[PDB]
């Protein structure tokens, strides 16, 4: 009934949509397609690709936030098994954001980006991303819910870390092994998000410069050094602290090795 | 000031704040896009949002596939082969996003959740009405046509274009022919990726509605149709002629 | 002191040097693995090495899949549900590596190269003799049996375990039934990934030997039509999971003639 | 035939191989499987998974090396289209190494790693990886071959970057656009290898510690994890990232003019 592409003479090349189908109705799809910059307003043929990769990312992150909320509810009621599924789903959605920014790295021409950017508004930065800002916000109540669940069960993090190793002989329970799977899914999620940050950094080096082996400024006026420093901020620093803790407590090698 | 996507959640740290009027949000029409999500007050199942978001991600990727394919037609019609290559490769990357979106359902959507949601869904609520799918199928013919006519204007045979992908092939080469070969190769990758989508979507359906063939009446879609019709449409390519040319090469070159 | 895979190479910067006796190399048995590559003096096509390596990578992932599935049997037999989960998830990740490796051929192996190489390959050189695939098919029943037995020892129904994946489900739950539910979900992900390998391998064959069904048939190096490949391609590792999926569709769906 | 696990007494669980089929003959598969540490010698059940992920990686890297040599040959003879394919193939092979290291991040138990690492030889390090040492060594001749091909065509790197943009109106030839496609493929390859380095770093943070947000552990060679992080930012083709930054300075019209 409608077309995103009205002035296209060739009718086989029209993007026909908004047919009022029940599939369309269920998804609020016409509403979501209405957010695309209208073809009559695009300033560069690469503009649509630019916008779509961000919208895909923001949809993935709002869903991450939704499932992390659910995981807080599960942990607060000691429903460990149900918490695991929320974290695994979140990791998968995170991996879509990684794919989406790597689309820019692999296919966004830097010269198109620079042309487009010379005309963008002044403080147009992903520091204002709602997916990113809310993922940072919610990470703290998420860690707290896990930490408190481990406490109620009378375990340490060193315990649940150790029980991932089949050869570890300490006594276990159903609850301790469930909290272990939770920790492992949480670590995979945080690893994925850290991966998003590194791939977005590699993208920036290919579009604006500043590859550290070799500074440019964001539209906010900020050196890329600031982006690069924030790129190593984790969702759950406590988990990475517990990893290093395991190295110090269980490694029996420190300050004894040398080159051969 | 910010708005909340979940404004009846008491704990502010659990609030999804957005619509802050930043230039990032303005340039992307992000607030409008987030407005497509079913309101939290109206969800009937906690997995409904996940359901919706995997579709919306897929449809954004497919409308972008369409946009880039139109560009590929424009290039091919003017013999801009290099520039056409990039459009096909970009489409393949977007298609791979759709594959991971539906595999998100395979890996994480509980069949039991799906069946409960499906019992309340409307009748003939089907992806046969997907704009992404229908318009992709629509545009695939003009796309094959633009590639075929560029090959014809070059006076090349498709068999020759296939052959010179092999470094060991000794026949005549030109910049034009090797360019059209890179276009060919990029086109086959795109179609193969789309055939991957169709199969992963089918594997999903097997895990959610049943009917895995290894088991040798079938379940039915929300429009009353057997899953065997889905399985048959699952092997239809975008560019049949490329798969015929591969078959022709085996017969001409196979000893 | 050292070896080279291309020793005659003029430019020393193009030499692939290995076997330097490092501890890294010693721990991994790397020299022996590199020793399996077709020698450069013996290659008959510049794409031969790509062909070989994609298979060797696949076979390494599948023997690891086998090792971890054996561990999953041992866990399930002792009711170590959580530990079994990890084995299945790991096998799934290893399976996804095999998907990547065959899609490398789809995306980058020229059909014309394949045909030239295929014309010179021995008779009945076929992946029906893949040790990875044969031992995977061997172990698939022992693996399903271990899961089924554990479910029975717990006095649960497969339909119950499926229902427990849904947060909205009101039925009785226990720590053991939800654990067995995470195991079911992990073995389904593995089987869907192996079904994914089969479909991508099929798509690759269509682009290299022909026979895309949307369009008598080509033959493998053993003489068999591609019709038998397509049929074997829908065979799952754990048919009883897919059976349980359809069982639930009839059991829970309320619109089968609506 | 023969079994990889002969002391397994249930024959349905034997991994049978060395059947002398032509499939195995062509592939040298029996020799390659013989590199696996024998089951009777493994000291931890996670040891095989550890070894196999390295072996997959080194197979992928030796194939990257082989195809980059071919790319040098193509470039020295101005066969641009042919070189593009070798770089694209290398990129796919690099992506296999990324998935292999991420298999350790997602599934290798830190506690098993530490147990295993406490018994490993001293200075057993991937600094002695042949895939890694040879890829670093060959990257210089690869870049020189591209650079010389660009010079011979009388082009600048700015020109081939600009020609990736459909809106750029400078004069083009078949050669210049072909050399652009080559550049774009080498950038994807180098970005993929930079991705491997970052995912390998994230893995190391989860196994030995040292995640930089928390602020050190030492390698089996006694070297601080800070040196690994420093080398993590070294590209194959630094000149490509230098030309990206060059484009920012030459073509961006915003520097030192924006602010929050
Ligand atoms: C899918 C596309 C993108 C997404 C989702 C995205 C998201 C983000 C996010 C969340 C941040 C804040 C991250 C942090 O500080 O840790 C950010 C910052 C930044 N992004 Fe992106 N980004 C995208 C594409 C781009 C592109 C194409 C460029 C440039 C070519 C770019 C350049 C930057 C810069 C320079 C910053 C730092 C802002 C500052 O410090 O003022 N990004 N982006
Ligand atoms: C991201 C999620 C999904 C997308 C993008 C999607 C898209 C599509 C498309 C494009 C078709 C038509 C394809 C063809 O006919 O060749 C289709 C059909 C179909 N899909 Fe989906 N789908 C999705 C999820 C699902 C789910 C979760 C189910 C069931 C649990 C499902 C079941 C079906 C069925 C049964 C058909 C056949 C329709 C008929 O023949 O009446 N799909 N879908
Ligand atoms: C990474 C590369 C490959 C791997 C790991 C692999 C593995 C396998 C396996 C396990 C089978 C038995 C599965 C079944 O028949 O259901 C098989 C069969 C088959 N493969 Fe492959 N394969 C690869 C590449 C190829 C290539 C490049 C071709 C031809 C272009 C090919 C053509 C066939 C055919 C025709 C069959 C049918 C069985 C027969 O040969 O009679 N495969 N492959
Ligand atoms: C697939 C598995 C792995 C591969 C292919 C691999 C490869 C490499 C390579 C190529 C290097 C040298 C790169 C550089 O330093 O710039 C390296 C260094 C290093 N790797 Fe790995 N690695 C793997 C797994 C691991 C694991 C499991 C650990 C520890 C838990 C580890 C810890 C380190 C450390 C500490 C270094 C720095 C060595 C030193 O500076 O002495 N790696 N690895
Ligand atoms: C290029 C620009 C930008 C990058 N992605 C954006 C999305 C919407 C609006 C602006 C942007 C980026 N933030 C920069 O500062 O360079
Ligand atoms: C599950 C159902 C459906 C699947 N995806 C949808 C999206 C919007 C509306 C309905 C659906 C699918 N079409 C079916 O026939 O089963
Ligand atoms: C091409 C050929 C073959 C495919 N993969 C192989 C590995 C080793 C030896 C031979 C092969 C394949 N089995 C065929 O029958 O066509
Ligand atoms: C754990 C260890 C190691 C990591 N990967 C290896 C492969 C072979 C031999 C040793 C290793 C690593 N090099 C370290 O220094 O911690
Ligand atoms: C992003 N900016
Ligand atoms: C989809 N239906
Ligand atoms: C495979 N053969
Ligand atoms: C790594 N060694």
């Amino acid at each position: 009934k409608r077309s995103l592409n009205p002035d296209e003479p060739n009718a086989l090349l029209s993007y026909d949509f908004d047919r009022g189908s029940n599939y369309e109705n269920v998804l609020h799809l016409t509403d979501a397609l209405g957010a695309l910059v209208p073809e009559s307003e695009t300033e560069h043929p690469d503009q649509r690709f630019f916008q779509v990769t961000h919208l895909i990312t923001e949809y993935a992150w709002v869903q991450v936030h939704y499932e992390l909320r659910r995981a807080i509810g599960h942990l607060d009621e000691d429903r460990y098994h149900q918490a695991v599924r929320m974290f695994d789903r979140a990791t998968g959605l995170s991996e879509v954001t990684v794919q989406a920014v790597r689309l820019l790295t692999d296919h966004l021409p830097q010269h198109s980006l620079l042309m487009m950017r010379n005309a963008l508004p002044e403080d147009a930065t992903g520091l204002d991303s709602p997916g990113y800002r809310n993922l940072r916000r919610v990470a703290r109540p998420v860690w707290k819910a896990y930490e408190q669940a481990v406490e109620r069960a009378g375990l340490s993090l060193q315990d649940v870390i150790a029980q991932q190793d089949d050869g570890y002989d300490g006594p276990r329970s159903g609850g301790s092994q469930s909290l272990a799977l939770v920790r492992e899914a949480m670590l995979r999620l945080d690893g994925s998000v850290l991966g998003w940050k590194q791939h977005h950094l590699i993208m920036v080096w290919s579009q604006l410069g500043g590859q550290p082996g070799l500074l440019p400024q964001s539209l906010g006026g900020r050196s890329l050094a600031t982006l690069e420093a924030r790129s190593q901020l984790a969702l759950f620093p406590e988990l990475w602290r517990a990893a290093e803790d395991a190295y110090w407590l269980l490694g029996t090698r420190h300050d004894t090795d040398a080159p051969v």
